[PDB]
């Protein structure tokens, strides 16, 4: 699924997402549209170390989720990859708040250091009564 900007902006807010462990929901807005197009179905292959990014937020196989084709990978989110390709986005969600759990907060995706960090990101909740 393809979700139109407000749409994500409420769906990420009823989960919980708005201001978790201080990351604004205008950020993760910014992070979903610039690792997929807030698409729930991208994948994206790494052919140099066999690891493949799933979902809106682009999480990867070697750490965050079983695909059983990464080699030597393991699975912090304790979900399958394919869970991470669902319509409904709580396990994305609920992994992702995993990810941001770690030393680095939101800075474990490059995209998000790239297009949002330092830049407004308000714009992509702007209209969305969140
Ligand atoms: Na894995």
């Amino acid at each position: 699924k393809v979700f139109e900007r407000c749409e994500l902006a409420r769906t990420l807010k009823r989960l919980g997402m708005d201001g978790y462990r201080g990351i604004s929901l205008a950020n993760w807005m910014c992070l979903a549209k610039w690792e997929s197009g807030y698409n729930t179905r991208a994948t994206n292959y790494n052919a140099g170390d066999r690891s493949t990014d799933y979902g809106i937020f682009q999480i990867n196989s070697r750490y965050w989720c079983n695909d059983g084709k990464t080699p030597g990978a393991v699975n912090a989110c304790h979900l399958s990859c394919s869970a991470l390709l669902q319509d409904n986005i709580a396990d994305a969600v609920a992994c992702a708040k995993r990810v941001v759990r770690d030393p680095q907060g939101i800075r474990a995706w490059v995209a998000w250091r790239n297009r949002c960090q330092n830049r407004n990101v308000r714009q992509y909740v702007q209209g969305c009564g969140v």
